[PDB]
């Protein structure tokens, strides 16, 4: 499974962070390899494989771990990750859902 | 408990007052499920958890709506139980995943 | 067009007002003879003639300025208080619309 | 005055319309070129000028009556379309806000 057959290369993904705002703390670098494009709007990122979308970056976030918090289903997450990794994120953080809504 | 003033199923009724005919789910079965009218749209509100539900449909169940959405309520672990809150979150494990 | 045919009287209008928060500045008295109602949630009210719907009343909040300031068009209001009074309400608050957003 | 200094530029509020769904009917060049960027949420835009926001884009929409119907003091609509324009649009919409309470 692949949402987007064009941003399935590094090359690719990295070409969109052209114009990436350079007042956000994560680099372009970390994104694209954790399997992320820029969308062309404020900070969002998208992955080329589950679609996922995330924005509001700030310092220290890493993206494979916000990948895993997120969207911990992600076929190229699992593929690059594991299980373990996935499975870690998931238990640090059991009420996302809760805390989205509260 | 989030309002103290909405703790009776009375006082959950009487905000049902001007509650559209045209929604599906009648207030007899929100207000025994601890949802209070919020005066907008079809908008309910939980007077424990603070938890708020909209857009009800034809079938749609007050009780399974609350487990699947604020497992976490005292109020509706007193009155359904721990297996009810169960089950129905083994039905929806991917809720997170369907509204992102 | 009358959208309350019920709550055309004062003594009906006043009689929703029983369960009323008491912490709420504005009096039912002031409200039921603006043309309100009260709606059974919150310090929500409507009028019995225009439909038009208000809330969240605060200290020295008028009910005959808020229902020409949102509803002028109303039979009602025009009724009871007149033409120039709603013009003059209307001419206060002239950018409400653009307010709200 | 202007709400958003980095969407100034038409080439940088067309930008922000490149992931923008292929289902709505209303071009971004057409919404671009009256103020409007990309958002991000639906088929939310922003004007870069008078903050003002639009959604819900249906067949036949043209942006820069709705900025007129909705947004009628922005600098902005008033400097590219004049004051006749935004007149008119005023005039065929009068009860715009009772619209909003009755519906
Ligand atoms: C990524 C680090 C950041 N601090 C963070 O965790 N942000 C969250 C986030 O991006 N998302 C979670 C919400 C809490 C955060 C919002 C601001 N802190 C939910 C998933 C994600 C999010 O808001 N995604 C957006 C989206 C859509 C398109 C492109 C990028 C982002 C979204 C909104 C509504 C529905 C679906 C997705
Ligand atoms: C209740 C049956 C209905 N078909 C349903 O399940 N609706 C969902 C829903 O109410 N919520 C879930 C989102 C998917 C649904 C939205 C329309 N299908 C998330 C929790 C709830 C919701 O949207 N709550 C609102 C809310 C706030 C205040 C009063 C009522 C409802 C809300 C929005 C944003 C943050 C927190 C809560
Ligand atoms: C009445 C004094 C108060 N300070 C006031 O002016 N409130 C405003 C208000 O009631 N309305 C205006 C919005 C700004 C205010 C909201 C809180 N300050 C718009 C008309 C009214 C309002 O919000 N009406 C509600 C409503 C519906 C049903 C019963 C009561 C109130 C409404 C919301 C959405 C659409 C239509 C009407
Ligand atoms: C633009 C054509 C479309 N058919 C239309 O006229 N939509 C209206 C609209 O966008 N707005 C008017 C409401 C009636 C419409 C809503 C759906 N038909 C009021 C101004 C605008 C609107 O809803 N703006 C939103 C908003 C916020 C942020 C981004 C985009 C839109 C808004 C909601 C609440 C307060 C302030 C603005
Ligand atoms: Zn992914
Ligand atoms: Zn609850
Ligand atoms: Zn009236
Ligand atoms: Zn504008």
């Amino acid at each position: 499974s692949i949402s987007n057959l064009s941003m399935q290369t590094h090359a690719a993904r990295m070409r969109t962070f052209m114009y990436w705002p350079s007042s956000v703390p994560v680099q372009p670098e970390q994104l694209a390899s954790a399997g992320f494009y820029y969308v062309g709007r404020n900070d969002d990122v998208k992955c080329f494989c589950c679609d996922g979308g995330l924005r509001c970056w700030e310092s220290g976030d890493d993206p494979w771990v916000e990948h895993a918090k997120w969207f911990p289903r992600c076929e190229f997450l699992i593929r690059m990750k594991g299980q373990e990794f996935v499975d870690e994120i998931q238990g640090r953080y059991p009420h996302l859902l809760e805390q989205l809504l509260s």
